[PDB]
């Protein structure tokens, strides 16, 4: 388990999450754990596994 | 090692799998690497590595 | 809680293993380690890496 | 635990089903935590375990 | 480990590189940070967090 | 932990990547997660997770 990750400072930000299948989420980040990012996308709440993310634009 | 996935135990969720399948699931258990679910009359062990997103 | 997993509880059971490539194994589980599942499928003996498994129906 | 079922395969003839759909008719010559060393035909290969789906033995 | 284990990627911090992602994209990138799990880059006028698991190769 | 990959340093090898590309490579360094190579007139950092097999 890493002690430092840049993903932590994404909390509360509006970002673009590029998923490994080619979909993109216009997301607001509501939580970050070592392996998950929690987001709101429109009216949906999602848990996103980091392993399913390629890049995040912020 | 805090995880949000553990908060989902007992809840109805939609699990989006890496192959494109979507599970209309009730979460029955969560471990470090697995999520146990009921889907219809099926009982499944789902590996987290095979999950992309979960809608809850 | 260290090393707790549900997969080892499938030991000795008949299960359906859904592999990441879309193949499905009608399997009898004979052993479970941290990263591997040992199974019998018909007359074949297989080592299945957990990373290659999507779901197991039991 | 310091246990791997893959270690049972050392020195054995096996079929390795890779994630890309290829199958290796392999003789296992070594097993590390992350790799399986094999002879296939006249070739020596390092096979990463993460690229393996199943092994028939 | 507070002092990182050796990795070649940290030598690329501050450099211009081409990152080849698993999805077939190439990023013309300036590396601005490296963690255990991520590589931070500037691409055009975009700021990206790139997960190492999504990278195949880096040409430098 | 033991890595067979360390033994490949300085050798000419064929690296079969997960996307189907094949690198005709000279290995110039090996770390826990990376293999550094020369291919043509290019220098590449290759993540081990992107490699399927290496012929050597
Ligand atoms: N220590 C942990 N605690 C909780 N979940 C984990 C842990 N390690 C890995 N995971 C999850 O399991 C997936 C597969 O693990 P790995 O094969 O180690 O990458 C990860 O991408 C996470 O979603
Ligand atoms: N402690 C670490 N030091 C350097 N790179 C790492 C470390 N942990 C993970 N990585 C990289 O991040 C990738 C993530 O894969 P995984 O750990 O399997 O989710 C690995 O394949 C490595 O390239
Ligand atoms: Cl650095
Ligand atoms: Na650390």
């Amino acid at each position: 388990i890493p002690n430092f990750e840049y993903a932590r400072r994404l909390n509360g930000k509006k970002v673009k999450i590029f998923l490994r299948n080619g979909e993109v989420l216009d997301a607001e980040v509501t939580g970050v754990s070592n392996y998950e990012i929690m987001v709101k996308v429109g009216d949906r709440n999602l848990l996103v596994f980091k392993h399913a993310i390629d890049t995040i634009e912020y």
